[PDB]
């Protein structure tokens, strides 16, 4: 997704940064991770478009009835930790709108 840790970013060397610990001996593949929006499996577009002009149509999305927000196992406070700063996450690079950075 946009907007993620980096290194522009400035983070120490892994100065207790989390707070709160995910699945400590729990733990699942990520096929959790259903999509937010998935396109209308019957999006049809008009015969009444050019996308010539536009430059694309505009294929409408759902969303997906399995629609968890992200994949939080359980995210448990840690056994002590520090306190994260403020990092500014960054434009993530290896994000790509539609065409690959």
């Amino acid at each position: 997704s946009k907007k993620i840790k980096d290194p522009d970013a400035a983070k120490p060397e892994d100065w207790d940064e989390r707070a709160k610990i995910d699945d400590p001996t729990d733990s699942k593949p990520e096929d959790w991770d259903k999509p937010e929006h998935i396109p209308d499996p019957d999006a049809k577009k008009p015969e009444d478009w050019d996308e010539e002009m536009d430059g694309e149509w505009e294929p409408p999305v759902i969303q997906n009835p399995e629609y968890k927000g992200e994949w939080k196992p359980r995210q448990i406070d840690n056994p002590d930790y520090k306190g994260t700063w403020i990092h500014p996450e960054i434009d993530n690079p290896e994000y790509s709108p539609d065409a690959n950075i």
